Order: structure tokens, then C-alpha cells, then sequence
């Protein structure tokens, strides 16, 4: 079963804003997705100071990086702390709400779409290099779940039976078919050099 629902309507403009925009700058998109990845590897990591059995779904703290020219995809794979099914109900609400509005008012005041992140929604910049991005996510808490939004107003919510994960957050970028180059070694390589190398957990950029 199947759940579709409706962005928000702040959300539903940013994102067409985003994935309609000629902004040249587009490799923030990993900067930001790499940088949400190391949120969620933190959020796991303090909670397991406590509760050590926290970990018990996977000791490593990581983030990979897949790219599939077969498939056209760029993976993002993190063993973060995940998300509920409440919770991506929940990250698609009122602060992200507020956050899209605030966002696209900078913007008309001057702003550059690359301080996406300061007001927390820079998720939505995968649509610049992303026609369709789904999120699979496995919390402690709860059970797998796929989410997915191609930007046409909606998204949908369904339990998951690919591989199961573990625990963690995988992006899957299903790339414009203009936006290519984010599937070259080379160029994953620059990118991650000159805006992500500082986070601190492994990145590994898989081969193809
Ligand atoms: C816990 O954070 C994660 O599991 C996680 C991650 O590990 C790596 C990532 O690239 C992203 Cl986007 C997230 C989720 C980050 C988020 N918090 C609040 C909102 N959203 C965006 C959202 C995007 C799509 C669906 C639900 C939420
Ligand atoms: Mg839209
Ligand atoms: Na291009």
C-alpha cells in the first residue's frame, strides 16, 4: 500500500523554483545532502553515549557514495540515525513549512540559492541535478520505509521491501538527463574536495 499526499504549498514553490532554476552552482546539492548525512550520523552517535544498545543496528558511522550510469542514479548512503514513518511525515511539516517560506524570501531580497541550508531546507536542493529523488530509511524505531517525489506537488509514502538496511538514510538521486557529470569520478571527486572532506565521517566514493 501506497500513501500520496500534498507538499505544502510553500514547499511545492520552492521546489519548482528549484528544479526549474538556470542557477550554475548546482554542486551544492552534495554539500548539502553530505551535510544532512553527518546531522544524522551525529543525532545516532549522541544518543548511543547513553544507550550504547542504540548501535546494536550497525556499529559504523559512514557515508557512501554510488554512482550508476546504467541506472542514471547518484546514491548518498549514510548509517545515521534514520526516520520514522512519523518522522517523514513529521520533516515535511511546519518547520519545513517556515523554512521554504523564509528561504524564498531571501532569495527575492538578494540571497543566493546556495544558503539554502541556513534556513534547513536544503534537502530540496537535489532538485537541481534530481528529477525524481527517493529516500529509503530505516529508524531504530520503526520499519523501512520509501519515500519519493518526482516535484509535481506530491510525494508518496510506502513501507519498503528492497534490501534491508540496517539503520540509516540512502538518497537516490535520479539525475536529469542533463546533469550527468554527477556520475563522473572526477567531478564527485572535485566536489566533495572542495565543500565536504572536513565532515567527520569516512566518505567512500564507490567505483563503477
Ligand atoms: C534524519 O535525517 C535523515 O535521516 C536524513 C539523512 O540521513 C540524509 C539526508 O540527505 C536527509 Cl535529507 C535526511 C533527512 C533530513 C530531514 N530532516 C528533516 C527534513 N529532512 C528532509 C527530508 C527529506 C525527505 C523526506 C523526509 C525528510
Ligand atoms: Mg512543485
Ligand atoms: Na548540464
Amino acid at each position: 500500500e501506497v500513501e500520496t499526499f500534498a507538499f505544502q504549498a510553500e514547499i511545492a514553490q520552492l521546489m519548482s523554483l528549484i528544479i526549474n532554476t538556470f542557477y550554475s552552482n548546482k554542486e551544492i546539492f552534495l554539500r548539502e545532502l553530505i551535510s544532512n548525512s553527518s546531522d544524522a550520523l551525529d543525532k545516532i552517535r549522541y544518543e548511543s553515549l547513553t544507550d550504547p544498545s542504540k548501535l546494536d543496528s550497525g556499529k559504523e558511522l559512514h557515508i557512501n557514495l554510488i554512482p550508476n550510469k546504467q541506472d542514471r542514479t547518484l546514491t548518498i548512503v549514510d548509517t545515521g540515525i534514520g526516520m520514522t514513518k512519523a518522522d517523514l511525515i513529521n520533516n515535511l511539516g511546519t518547520i519545513a513549512k517556515s523554512g521554504t517560506k523564509a528561504f524564498m524570501e531571501a532569495l527575492q531580497a538578494g540571497a543566493d540559492i546556495s544558503m539554502i541550508g541556513q534556513f534547513g531546507v536544503g534537502f530540496y536542493s537535489a532538485y537541481l541535478v534530481a528529477e525524481k529523488v527517493t529516500v529509503i530509511t530505516k529508524h531504530n524505531d520503526d520499519e523501512q520505509y520509501a519515500w519519493e517525489s518526482s516535484a509535481g506537488g506530491s510525494f508518496t509514502v510506502r513501507t519498503d521491501t528492497g534490501e534491508p538496511m540496517g539503520r540509516g538514510t540512502k538518497v537516490i538521486l535520479h539525475l536529469k538527463e542533463d546533469q550527468t557529470e554527477y556520475l563522473e569520478e572526477r567531478r564527485i571527486k572535485e566536489i566533495v574536495k572542495k565543500h565536504s572532506q572536513f565532515i567527520g565521517y569516512p566518505i567512500t566514493l564507490f567505483v563503477e
